[PDB]
């Protein structure tokens, strides 16, 4: 991908293999989970397709998961050649020729003539483009990674607290959906997937509290809260 | 290899240690791997002919493939002699003197020489041949290493769908064939394998499927239902 | 359609007998639709019917074509 | 049709008794058959569509499949006005109203303006759309009502190889793919639909033996037998 | 194809419906049979390519015979595109850039062509040639289908002379080999291959005389050497 | 919805129910999506998913009027 500012005119530089070994690695230990995405986002300086393309062809395992990357590009490419600029064709000679949804990728488009768009007339954001597409695929991959849905988890009479506040955060991440459907539904959903022994304490929270002032009352209380009766 | 583009013309730096490094680690872990043809492509930067082999020869393990790869180079080479715009005699001073077959190969061609013809006059493509050469040689020993041919892939009576369809993307990953032929097999050939109770599922999703609907489909709850029975 | 009667020859009977309908073509195409499934025998029927609203001739026999005889169950689940 | 050119210019002749017999013949013999699309276009002697027209209305046993076929023909008539080049009703005097959809059709046209536009300016090829619109209809009458599948060819241990070839070439006559898939299918059907015992024989003699090798191989091998050996 | 020479230049006529109607039934009734070779090559008046294709392509049942015929005609056509490059490539105007060897059979060459190059030119033996392939596929197809071989021949006790000779003369039929060598074993091998009895008689007749002489002298032997004289 | 249920009874609850909610109207409609064949019964859950997702409320009432009610010998009780 193009980088230099510094000295003047962006280069054409490959990506460190110190960088490469890192993303492998990360995909190793780290297959499905949410946490990856936003790190995908902050290091893909220069988002090059054929650059970018060279990375998700270089994961060993779980390939399979790629392919449906590759479909989900192929086909917001496939939406770009028509709801997008398809255009009347024809162009000047010694133009850059504009790119079709295909051009997009690296599908049609050579590596060079890539970073000539990204380059000479003010860039096309073909990369930020391509970049968004893999995100898009991303987020069906984690979708289709979790196992459990928002009301399959209830609570276990010696399951704590915590071990169930984190598969619902867990899950919570890889729900696709609205934060205002998330806030509005986060009112009753804790106190419906609790157990009846934590249920008394977490109940009791009542009007107006958020989650510092349960985790703290939580956390004072401790493990899955007490029994029913005292004899 | 020869690079430097911002600063002015090329400049001869020998490649990175942490590149050989790695390279050395990767064949250790997993030596005929798929994923080693695009880990190429991103390590030769620079595709000049003797600091490309380096690579070729600092294998050690596997060296009886290295062979084989070899001399299906050295009979490109010869084919690119003999077909691809054969040679002719004697020239006149002040030019390069066009490269023959065995010339194209680090142990020939000598270094200035080798450098002249990628950057004293406008570059010729030998690094580029050398390079596609490579990975069509790459191309017969990952077709050597397959543990499966394709259609040996079948589902078991306790096999769930994605493990099966895991071991079915690996399998295909060495194939070595088009697209078309691929496209045709792939919508028959996974459910002519498939096991009995997840065969009539296959059959029930029937055309205009793709990829992404197949797997959204088999994201959901299985086994037989619950629904009477009339007869 | 009777009980073990197949597609193939009730079809048979309606386009044979169709031939001297004398009416409108534009009538013909709008009664011609729901007819093949009001005169079908419950097996048939009900594939039919699960087919539904916007089917052609050629799909209709398209999917006709893995019924086997009669039928015995009209859904593959 | 029109036909004539030794004596002058063509003249409208009529259908020939001796042809329509043996059209008549063939269709109570073998209706579905194979052979009846080149048997069609061998009888074909001149292709004016109202002519032609005449062999799909004197149908008897498959009328119903013959109203798929006249379907069929209707949505390649709203093809020619709304997919292929739609024109203009708009036209200089005297020109031979540029057929449209509809006027191909021997159900809207009249018979002595149909010769007209076959022969008042330069040629329309009328005749051969509508001839290529019922082979693309015969085509699909194959597909409901072939009773064999390409997978569904299973040889049992007392069939023969002269029993297996004419069964598998049959389901071959139904095939209705391209080139490209018929030629590259072949091979791997060849062993698949072939009885285990026979798939020695297969393997033995493999890749680089012809249909003239296979069939010359299976001419000596004969019946499979209770024989212990292949030899 | 193009026939009548005696009212003036040669006329595009189909293939008669009552010949096409004797043609398949000959084919139903005798299959394999060697007496289809001559049947073919004796009654196929006019020889081009475009309906020689259409009228091999009209056989019912026995099809799977005729595709290895079809593979035999890609072998031939690529044998004399081989055989032929002499004059292939540019041309100058008052040319038809003459026949290649795949455009000899009617599966890529047009009728308006193939009726150019045999009647504008001095003819072009390509129906010829076309039908001297197909010829050279029958030929294969009868050696495939032999019942038996000519020196498995033998005469059970109970198996009439008359028989034996009827069944070698017809394997004789399909043994397709030089005159001399055929003349050379069918001498010697009706002695060989008789039944005991009738073999006393026939080694009694010795050596020498015609095949008329030898049936003469049969004419008095008769059954399969029968012990009565009821002759 | 129980194993005899009928389809009329339980859409009547279900919006019967529904209008009784006081929600945010997007939200609610959201969720009305699956919520309808997630508490169907087996016999008609199959046919809702047979049907399967999009289309509109016309469309998939339409449907099922057309396939009739419910038996009456039971097997739970």
């Amino acid at each position: 991908p193009i980088v230099q500012n510094l000295q003047g005119q962006m280069v054409h530089q490959a990506i460190s293999p110190r960088t490469l070994n890192a993303w492998v690695k990360v995909v190793e230990e780290k297959a499905f989970s949410p946490e990856v995405i936003p790190m995908f986002s902050a290091l893909s300086e220069g988002a090059t397709p054929q650059d970018l393309n060279t990375m998700l062809n270089t994961v060993g395992g779980h390939q399979a998961a790629m392919q449906m990357l590759k479909e989900t590009i192929n086909e917001e490419a496939a939406e770009w050649d028509r709801l997008h600029p398809v255009h009347a064709g024809p162009i000047a000679p010694g133009q850059m020729r504009e790119p079709r949804g295909s051009d997009i990728a690296g599908t049609t488009s050579t590596l060079q003539e890539q970073i000539g768009w990204m380059t000479h007339n003010p860039p096309i954001p073909v990369g930020e483009i391509y970049k968004r597409w893999i995100i898009l695929g991303l987020n069906k991959i984690v979708r289709m990674y979790s196992p459990t849905s928002i009301l399959d988890i209830r609570q276990g009479p010696k399951e704590p607290f915590r071990d169930y506040v984190d598969r619902f955060y867990k899950t919570l991440r890889a729900e696709q959906a609205s934060q205002e459907v998330k806030n509005w539904m986060t009112e009753t959903l804790l106190v419906q997937n609790a157990n009846p022994d934590c249920k008394t304490i977490l109940k009791a929270l009542g009007p107006g509290a958020t989650l510092e002032e349960m985790m703290t009352a939580c956390q004072g209380v401790g493990g899955p809260g007490h029994k029913a009766r005292v004899l």
